[PDB]
């Protein structure tokens, strides 16, 4: 029985715009074949000089001057991102820096595109145990530097943003509904980006420390994982998904969406994404989708949103939540 | 408030290639002498060249594994703390889910550099006792070694690879966890860092090369100042007096700086657990080694009132009070 709720959100896109047409001028594509094969017409980049960090400040500073509240209080900064500035100091230690909270642990976490929801699972856990009251948890990444621009494939879908979810304790209605997860660890060389090591199985990576993706295997992943985990949630928290008001997977792909979106059975147009002008950002692309919709007027207080953030790993964490704001 | 946790289980590998204060005079200008002294330290563990931290991690759990009565196959959550994974987003967890092929967990990796042990069973504490998880894999797993900069001798001594896990699971009788304290201190980032994407610090570009750089001093003045009161802290959260608790297990970062912060904070050193000596700064590992090592001497028994305090990099700290359920 969940104690915490979500009540805030803001979010940052650097300024400058990848279009389309940009990329056709870089690498051979065109329009018209990313538009079909991905659904996405911009991305945002971040400066040369401005990094996640940066991003996940800003992100926080939107969610600022949007929230009632103070967040002074906060307890716990979770920062989901795979392209931190440092090794260490984590991304959250610099939020901390900036905005200087009292008392406060930082943590920054990885599980890739599904690091989101895995924040939101650690927030949601770690409140209803008594053990915080306000949790930031914030997802940022700078895909495009780390992204192979000379790869046709692979330099068309990642983008730049961050994103900050608040989350505090509610003892009078739940916020978190239900929660899936799990591993597929045979998938690590489906979706990779090197680090210290440069061989899987023995086999050397490609891709020279960029992200590396092998597009149909994930694609195909994500059809047969999601649906079955999809409904596995609704019966967990005793719903139907007539009673769902918005599915909100990870934006990597709108045709991978609209793939999920018919081997589940649920609408479209129920259906929050945010990768046509914002791109696939990875732990953050949940959160832009989420704005975007409170911006423009689709998400209300108190309505069931689906959650599902599934990334490299392979891993995943599938959230019901309540809209607290 | 009360926790549902407590930790069960432990399982510790070190690295075979054995790193002498010895073999240390022959790569720089220091002497056996001035690290002993300086810093405690006698030995590290080195990762042979094609074994990083995911192999130390999966040498770990199968320790540990051939150290637990129950079973593995139900872990519902892996949390590994490292600062130093294989890749940047094949998250260490889980390469670790790949190798025993565990049906239904979760995987993740966090940093919180030496404090991410002690991080990682705060996380387990609160996935349990809110009935969200039933056993959970907290291992951390380091490979300095790797990240080293091996022509500076102010640091290059220090630091060791190993990796040490934890399994922690519900336990509806007594509490495993009994108090929490934590903070940052995001302001001493450029005292203990290390390069990834960026390459300056609030405008100064910085040292090294991709290699871990600390300010030995500024570290050890930082929490000199922050344990002491933090220890106490724990102490009245947890309802407690100094003569309740049998063991404190610190940061193995500097035996010299474990001895001073137990004189400050007022806590004797012969009930304090190290793995300084034959490990060297292991990092988010150090806790564990210190933890199995005194398992394995027998001087870390079950029921045991032990303080865990994991501070690093950040700044950034836990601490925690845990009853020992091993």
């Amino acid at each position: 029985m969940s104690k915490a709720k979500i009540t805030a959100i803001g979010t940052y896109a650097p300024s400058r715009r990848l279009t389309n047409a940009d990329l056709e001028k870089i690498v051979d594509t065109s329009d018209e074949w990313i538009v079909q094969r991905t659904g996405m017409r911009e991305r945002r980049i971040a400066d040369e000089h401005q990094f996640t960090s940066d991003l996940c400040i800003e992100a926080v500073k939107n969610l600022k001057s949007r929230y009632k509240g103070t967040l002074d209080d906060v307890d716990m900064i979770l920062v989901a991102t795979t392209t931190s500035d440092y090794a260490f100091p984590s991304t959250a230690c610099r939020v901390q820096e900036y905005f200087g909270w009292e008392s406060t642990g930082a943590l920054d976490i990885n599980a890739t595109c599904a690091g989101l929801t895995y924040g939101l699972h650690l927030a949601n856990g770690l409140i209803t145990s008594g053990l915080h009251q306000k949790i930031l948890v914030i997802a940022g990444e700078t895909l495009s530097k780390v992204t192979d621009y000379t790869d046709r494939t692979t330099c068309v879908l990642f983008g730049d943003a961050a994103g900050a979810l608040l989350v505090e304790r509610d003892e009078e209605t739940p916020g978190f509904l239900a929660s899936v997860q799990g591993t597929s660890g045979n998938g690590g060389d489906i979706l990779y980006r090197a680090g210290l090591r440069n061989e899987i199985n023995g086999v050397q990576l490609v891709g020279s420390g960029k992200m590396v993706q092998n597009g149909r295997e994930v694609y195909k992943w994500a059809a047969r994982t999601v649906p079955g985990e999809f409904e596995r949630l609704l019966h967990k928290a005793g719903l139907s998904s007539d009673d769902l008001d918005w599915f909100v997977p990870h934006s990597a792909n709108l045709r991978m969406i609209e793939s999920i979106c018919e081997k589940t059975p649920f609408p479209i147009e129920k259906t929050l994404t945010s990768v046509e002008h914002y791109g696939n950002t990875s732990s953050v692309s949940i959160v832009l989708a989420l704005d975007l919709a409170v911006k423009a007027g689709k998400l209300k207080k108190d309505q069931i949103v689906l959650l599902f953030g599934f990334g490299g790993g392979l891993t995943y964490t599938g959230l019901l939540i309540k809209w607290g704001m």
